[PDB]
Parts: structure tokens; C-alpha cells; sequence
């Protein structure tokens, strides 16, 4: 019957992490995160990534992270380019200080996901596909489309609805339950990946 609707945090980083630990998820505005000219770039390398059926969402494996087995990089070497910036100094001193720990993190699982109209993604949580997920993140690369909001429900509060444009990111704890809801019009494509403190094999029974 209500539901809280939540536009780009317009803060600094004691907001962006306050807002992270106290809702659980949060927006950045375009371009705190990734520069313009880095996303124009990710977008050009995506594009040359064999695309896979999972028919109205296509998806380009950038890494993988399979049940049992340890995170692996797959569709060299252009996803490595991609992998490079999303883990470079300035964005692990950025996730760092936004998680609020010391503590190294890596990316086990990165994906593009291409969302063609009236697709969704109906209510799960990312832990089921690894226990030692933390948080997850998501770049919008999508141009320009309707519906498609990222919806975060937390126990016992209201949904949290993010609608994300070009150039966004959304951070959210794996904790919750999320979706995406129905996309209205065009596409919309996303960069999405995800941050565990363990480097082991998945520990989700294969
Ligand atoms: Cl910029
Ligand atoms: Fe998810």
C-alpha cells in the first residue's frame, strides 16, 4: 500500500555508506563512481561479449562463479579490460571505504544483463547463489527505457524502489530480498557484480 521511492543520494561518502548500512541500499549519481568516458568505454568493450539466452533477457558473462567452484574469468580477454576498472585503486579505495572495512574484498561474479521489454526479475535474494555474498553492485548502461525499477524489500519495512538512469549505480546489501520489475519500454542493460571477503570455492552445495 506504500512504498518508499528513493532518488540518487546528492551527499559524499559518509552518505553514501550511511545510507548503505541504514536502509541497506543505496543510488549514486552519475558520474561519482565511473567517469562518462569510462562507461562509454565498458559499454564499447560489452558489446564484443558473446550474448547468451536466460527469451527476453540477454546476458554477456563477464565472470562466473559456479556452485562448489571458485570464481573464474570467462569470454577473454575483453572482459578482463572491464574486470581491470571495476577493480582498480580508485574503485577499490571507493568500495572499501563504502562497505566500511579494512577488509579485502574480491569480485566473484560480474555480468551484463540486457532487459528487453516486459522482462523481469522476480523476487529473490543473491546469497542463495553464493552464502558469502556481501554486496552487489550495478551500473546502468541503459540509454533510456520505462518500468524496470530495482525494488529492495527488507523485513517488516516498505519496499525500497530505485529507479536508475544512465550512469547510476545502485549498492545493495545481499542481505534483502530484491527485484526488478517490468521493463515498460526499449531495454535496459546493466553491469552487475558481486563482492565477497572470500576468495574460496562457492560454498553453495553443487
Ligand atoms: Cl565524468
Ligand atoms: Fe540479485
Amino acid at each position: 500500500t506504500a512504498e518508499l521511492h528513493f532518488r540518487c543520494n546528492e551527499g559524499g561518502m559518509a552518505d553514501y555508506a550511511a545510507q548503505l548500512r541504514e536502509v541497506g541500499t543505496v543510488m549514486l549519481p552519475a558520474y561519482v563512481a565511473f567517469d562518462a568516458h569510462e562507461l562509454a568505454r565498458i559499454d564499447a568493450l560489452q558489446a564484443r561479449l558473446p550474448e547468451e539466452p536466460v527469451h527476453d533477457i540477454y546476458v554477456r558473462r563477464i565472470m562466473v562463479d559456479r556452485a562448489g567452484e571458485r570464481p573464474q574469468l570467462v569470454n577473454l580477454p575483453h572482459s578482463e579490460t572491464i574486470l581491470n576498472l571495476l577493480g582498480d585503486a580508485r574503485r577499490t579505495r571507493f568500495f572499501g571505504d563504502m562497505f566500511g572495512t579494512r577488509a579485502e574484498y574480491f569480485i566473484r561474479r560480474c555480468q551484463i544483463n540486457r532487459m528487453l521489454k516486459d522482462s523481469f526479475i522476480g523476487m529473490h535474494l543473491d546469497a542463495a547463489s553464493n552464502p558469502d555474498y556481501e554486496f552487489s553492485v550495478v551500473i546502468q548502461l541503459g540509454r533510456a527505457f520505462d518500468g524496470g525499477e530495482f525494488v529492495v524489500h527488507p523485513q517488516g519495512r516498505p519496499p525500497n524502489v530505485f529507479a536508475p538512469a544512465y550512469g547510476t549505480v545502485i549498492v545493495t546489501s545481499c542481505a534483502h530480498r530484491h527485484e526488478v520489475r517490468t521493463v515498460r519500454a526499449n531495454e535496459r542493460t546493466s553491469l552487475v557484480y558481486f563482492y565477497s571477503r572470500h576468495n574460496g570455492a562457492n560454498r553453495r552445495a553443487a
